[PDB]
Order: C-alpha cells, then sequence, then structure tokens
C-alpha cells in the first residue's frame, strides 16, 4: 500500500512510521514545510502508526532528541514515540478490509488528516488547536498536549482495570476532535476501508 505523508505545517516535522517492533519503510524522515514523503507499507501490516515529531535534532549517525514523539532517540523510528503524539493508526488486509483511525489516547502534538487516496471510505481529521487550548495539567513542558493517562498514570485515565469512563480531560480531546479516539474506551471512530487501499497522512491539513 502506498502512503503519502505530507507536512503542510509552517514548522519542520520529523515524520515517523512504525508497527511497534520495526520501522515501516525507512521509519522516519525530516519534512521541512511543504515537503512530502511517500512510503510503501507492506500488505498485512497490523498495528501500524504514523506520527509527527517536533523540535528534533540528530547527528550524522541518526541519533538525537525530539521534544514530541521521540522514538528511542532515532531518526529512523523502529518503535513507537513518546507522548504527546497525534496518531494515524492502521491495520491493513485484515480479513479483506483495512481499518484506519486517528487517536488522541497518547496526546496531541500536530494537527492531522488521514484519508484514503483510493475510493470507497471516508477520511478522518483532527485539526483543532488542541495545543493552544490544552488544559494546564496536560501541557507538556516540551510542547504539545499530553493525554491524562501519561500525566496521572492511574486506571481512571488509563483504562487498565474495571471500566473507565470519560473524564474532563478525555472530553476536552473529544469536543475539539469528535472523529478521533479520546480514551481507550471511547465509542470507536475507526473507519473500515476496502482492503489494499492507499492513503495520505497530512500534517496541518488545509482548512
Amino acid at each position: 500500500a502506498t502512503f503519502e505523508i505530507v507536512n503542510r505545517c509552517s514548522y519542520t516535522v520529523w515524520a515517523a512510521a512504525s508497527k511497534g517492533d520495526a520501522a515501516l519503510d525507512a521509519g522516519g524522515r525530516q519534512l521541512n514545510s511543504g515537503e512530502s514523503w511517500t512510503i510503501n507499507v507492506e500488505p498485512g501490516t497490523n498495528g501500524g502508526k504514523i506520527w509527527a515529531r517536533t523540535d528534533c535534532y540528530f547527528d550524522d549517525s541518526g541519533s538525537g532528541i525530539c521534544k514530541t514523539g521521540d522514538c528511542g532517540g532515532l531518526l529512523r523510528c523502529k518503535r513507537f514515540g513518546r507522548p504527546p503524539t497525534t496518531l494515524a493508526e492502521f491495520s491493513l488486509n485484515q480479513y479483506g478490509k483495512d481499518y484506519i483511525d486517528i487517536s488522541n489516547i497518547k496526546g496531541f502534538n500536530v494537527p492531522m488528516d488521514f484519508s484514503p487516496t483510493t475510493r470507497g471510505c471516508r477520511g478522518v481529521r483532527c485539526a483543532a488547536d488542541i495545543v493552544g487550548q490544552c488544559p494546564a495539567k496536560l501541557k507538556a513542558p516540551g510542547g504539545g498536549c499530553n493525554d491524562a493517562c501519561t500525566v496521572f498514570q492511574t486506571s481512571e485515565y488509563c483504562c487498565t482495570t474495571g471500566k473507565c469512563g470519560p473524564t474532563e480531560y478525555s472530553r476536552f480531546f473529544k469536543r475539539l476532535c469528535p472523529d478521533a479516539f479520546s480514551y481507550v474506551l471511547d465509542k470507536p471512530t475507526t473507519v473500515t476501508c476496502p482492503g489494499s487501499s492507499n492513503y495520505r497522512v497530512t500534517f496541518c491539513p488545509t482548512a
């Protein structure tokens, strides 16, 4: 499957693509403002994610530090990144269908659209100014807006035992972006697409 990853933000982002135990394609790339990166994601990739990282720097060997979304200090991500990260999530060719969503369960850093570039399903978008509006306790000192499970680390917000419910923090993410997941047990906003669709992930999509 083809994924085009497009940075329309005014700031540089360092895009990342991983399925948690390995890179997808080259795993990461610097995208200056306006730049696009097209990758191939192998059919059958389950649990893939694409995200932006902000405020990074790397040496000639590809090692360094990002202020949001860092993945083990690498330019070429093998594994998932540190919150806060708006997440484009996908699992492809699963019993004939692909499944896509955007999630704020790991916080929000950069506005995102994630849409098919082939026919037959909808895209999703979370492009409100969540960082500007982020409540105080969720503001991440390196920029972006943490989710409450990262900040508070109890099942009230992390949904690991019992049956968690919304909180004012999840509802903040859900109100600003109704089509993205706001906590682990939110009503699902996943879209079923034809198997073997192609996609575009756009950072700072045009309004």
